[PDB]
């Protein structure tokens, strides 16, 4: 018969292994460009499991010398903590980027992240 | 000053959706080919969380119409219960391959895998 063994908390390991990726850019095949010619790779599919935003961006943004095209409303400055919260499940922001967050996130109907600007007691 | 809020328990989330990519073959990019001419599509960066042999394979096997050729120690026996184990934590098995499973990850040198084959009490 077939039998079953499991090594415990295998997110939190896999999620380990991600994040060191991320940090080396290992296996990244999406490069963001900002409008002061800065850029952050990423992996597709870690976007894709919180918003269809960046997809949308791939069919209908600029793609230029292997990186995509940001645009004006959507630059590092809410990009780089989003992007940080889909590889952690953490969001470190300044109270200031309160509203432009939560903004962002309703532009993306990134619902994960909407569940936590909006998290009460 | 920099806040902090998170949504707990973010390796489970993650790991639900990238299960559902698995399945549905969807930002998948490799592809294994077995003798028998069947194929499995996977994500690069998830056999790397566990393993460099797949990279090895990369650098060594031959690729015919997009897919990596698989060696002939290593078919869908052992590979399919491997690649399950890596999105999931859980490797299920017949008694009867446990050897040839232990071979293979000592292979790989897939320690994460050598550990749980290996465990006691």
């Amino acid at each position: 018969e077939v039998k079953s063994v499991k090594v415990d908390n295998w997110g939190v390991f896999f999620l380990q292994k991600l994040q060191n990726f991320f940090n080396k850019t290992d296996y990244c095949d999406l490069t963001l460009q900002f409008r002061d010619n800065s850029q952050l790779k990423v992996h597709r599919l870690v976007l894709s499991a919180c918003t269809d935003y960046f997809n949308v961006l791939e069919q209908t943004c600029e793609i230029v010398d292997d990186a995509l095209i940001m645009p004006n409303e959507f630059q590092a400055d809410v990009v780089v903590p989003i992007v940080n919260f889909m590889y952690t499940g953490t969001l470190e922001f300044e109270l200031k980027m309160y509203g432009k967050l939560l903004r962002t996130a309703k532009e993306m109907n990134m619902t994960v992240l909407l569940k936590l600007l909006e998290a009460h007691r």
